[PDB]
């Protein structure tokens, strides 16, 4: 995250990093087992790691529970980034409380113009690299669609959604993927892809959420 604030520990209780040895993607507990992330985020042999804030510290309230499937969005397309949202099972059922929290699914689309919060252990440089070791946050308004296309010329799907800010200094950035976006209590996007980070006319762009929460539930009932 660029030019966002420190969280707070666990403050953002929904908020998981995903850990092969280190942390490579952040996500979003949606139930006691299961996570939602960016579908390029897979890899195979994921740790989840919930209750984290410093993440290169044991504080207290961590949870590691290990992956016991994935499933990445039957359409999902790597070129184009379309459809990126992926599904992790955990191998047991996460322990919840004040600290480890679900975050809820929508009901309705978010509108441009609705304040959100994006959060994330990602880089906090827009040129060169410093990744932090404790949560950082963002808060940032759903852009309109015709501002979003504009920005990304023949780039932006009806599953994609910009948020953030046209003339830059804030964005999410590399490490940030997988993330969540809440708007009112509810997760309406995942941290998915851009141009660089913090950039002049180049806003972060956003899974939409609110387009998958059928084959969200109808999965997590099957598996
Ligand atoms: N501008 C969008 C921010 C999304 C993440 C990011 C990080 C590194 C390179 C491109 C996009
Ligand atoms: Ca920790």
């Amino acid at each position: 995250i660029v030019g966002g604030y420190t969280c707070g520990a666990n403050t953002v209780p929904y908020q998981v990093s995903l850990n092969s040895g280190y942390h490579f993607c952040g996500g979003s507990l949606i139930n006691s087992q299961w996570v939602v992330s960016a579908a390029h985020c897979y890899k195979s042999g994921i740790q989840v790691r919930l209750g984290e804030d410093n993440i290169n510290v044991v504080e207290g309230n961590e949870q590691f529970i290990s992956a016991s499937k994935s499933i990445v969005h039957p359409s999902y397309n790597s070129n184009t980034l379309n459809n990126d949202i992926m599904l992790i099972k955990l191998k047991s059922a996460a322990s919840l409380n004040s600290r480890v929290a679900s975050i809820s699914l929508p009901t309705s689309c978010a509108s441009a113009g609705t304040q959100c919060l994006i959060s994330g252990w990602g880089n906090t440089k827009s040129s060169g690299t410093s990744y932090p070791d404790v949560l950082k946050c963002l808060k940032a308004p759903i852009l309109s669609d015709s501002s979003c296309k504009s920005a990304y010329p023949g780039q932006i799907t009806s599953n994609m959604f910009c948020a953030g800010y046209l003339e830059g200094g804030k964005d999410s950035c590399q490490g940030d993927s997988g993330g969540p976006v809440v708007c009112s209590g509810k997760l309406q996007g995942i941290v998915s892809w851009g141009s660089g980070c913090a950039q002049k006319n180049k806003p972060g762009v956003y899974t939409k959420v609110c387009n998958y929460v059928s084959w969200i539930k109808q999965t997590i009932a099957s598996n």
